[PDB]
């Protein structure tokens, strides 16, 4: 039998410190090829070892094609290939869209629903699992209007850090329990409290929307320090404003109780990915 392992790479759509990501062609179809850095090859070699344990497939999980490592005359090369969401980040996204009630829900509805599934221990299967760097660039919009989840570099399994402005106050001020899975799980719900609050800023109501600005924009500086992150989390306990507009819409006004839920400075106060799922659902 011929294996066809050829992709086309067509054109780079990122470019950092991980590596880049290229749109690609194998077969006539899109794919995403994410190319690592030597300075990432962790991040490879754990998302690889994940679904090696764990073929995760889910609607708001990025859907995995290959993990490749190829030999080269002084080095080796590291590719992830993974489905293509030519609408790009949810970031990328909400810098020039707004967004309507239906269109806002789905969205965050999506995101709880592929996070309640990496949290969630399932026998037979899956292990429980920690994304530990939500944030709206490490989420995909889809054609169909609902998001999925990428990155799973820093993933952690029960049975590079993180990005330091969606950093929970436990990892800033170093009192995390390490050795307890459900501190992971509580520290991707408050990423997630943010992303929920970037988003509700871009739903219209009553003829207003705020302008995209990534959690923090008024209190620390862009690439802010770990200290600066911690000064306004932990030492001033800083939470995102909520405008007054949202008190005037019940979506909103719904949301807003929902982020204040994430964002307990005591992280067994925060809700459940399930339990959100479940709010955001008798939402409208
Ligand atoms: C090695 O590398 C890459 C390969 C491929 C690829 C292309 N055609 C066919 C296949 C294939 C799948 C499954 C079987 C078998 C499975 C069990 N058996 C009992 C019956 C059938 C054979 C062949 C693959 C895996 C794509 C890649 O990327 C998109 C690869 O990496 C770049
Ligand atoms: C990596 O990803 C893609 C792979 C393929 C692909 C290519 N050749 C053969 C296969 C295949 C055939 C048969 C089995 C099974 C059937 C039942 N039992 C006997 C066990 C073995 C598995 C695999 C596939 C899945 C196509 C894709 O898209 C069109 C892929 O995605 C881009
Ligand atoms: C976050 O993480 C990963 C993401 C992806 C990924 C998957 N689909 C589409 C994208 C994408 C496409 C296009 C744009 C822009 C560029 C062109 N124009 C200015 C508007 C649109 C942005 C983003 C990406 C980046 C793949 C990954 O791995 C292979 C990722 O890593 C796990």
């Amino acid at each position: 039998r011929t294996v066809a392992r050829d992709i086309t790479l067509l054109e780079c759509v990122g470019k950092g410190r991980y590596g880049e990501v290229w749109r690609g062609s194998w077969q006539g179809e899109n794919v995403a090829v994410k190319i690592f850095s030597s300075r990432d090859e962790k991040s490879w070699f754990r998302e690889t070892e994940l679904y090696n344990t764990v073929m995760l497939r889910h609607e708001n999980i990025l859907g995995f094609i290959a993990s490749d490592m190829t030999s080269r005359h002084s080095s080796t090369q590291l590719w992830l290939i993974t489905h293509y969401h030519e609408m790009g980040s949810l970031y990328d996204y909400l810098q020039l869209t707004t967004l309507d009630t239906v269109s806002c829900l789905r969205i965050v509805l999506s995101i709880a629903s592929g996070l309640a599934h990496l949290h969630i221990e399932i026998f037979g299967g899956k292990p429980a699992i920690a994304h530990r760097d939500l944030k709206s660039k490490n989420i995909l919009v889809k054609k169909n209007g609902q998001c999925c989840i990428a990155d799973l570099g820093l993933a952690v399994m029960h049975s590079r850090v993180g990005t330091k402005r969606y950093m929970a106050p436990e990892v800033l001020d170093e009192t995390i329990q390490v050795d307890c899975f459900d501190s992971y799980k509580r520290v991707d719900i408050w990423a997630f409290g943010l992303v929920l609050w970037e988003v509700a800023r871009r739903m219209v109501s009553n003829g207003i929307v705020e302008d995209y600005k990534p959690p923090f924009y008024d209190v620390v500086p862009n690439d802010p320090s770990f200290e600066d992150m911690r000064k306004v989390v932990c030492v001033d306990q800083q939470r995102p404003n909520i405008p007054n507009r949202w008190f005037s819409d019940p979506t909103l006004t719904s949301l807003a109780k929902l982020m204040k839920e994430c964002w307990y400075q005591n992280p067994s106060a925060r809700l459940t990915a399930l339990r959100i799922k479940k709010t955001l659902t008798k939402i409208d």
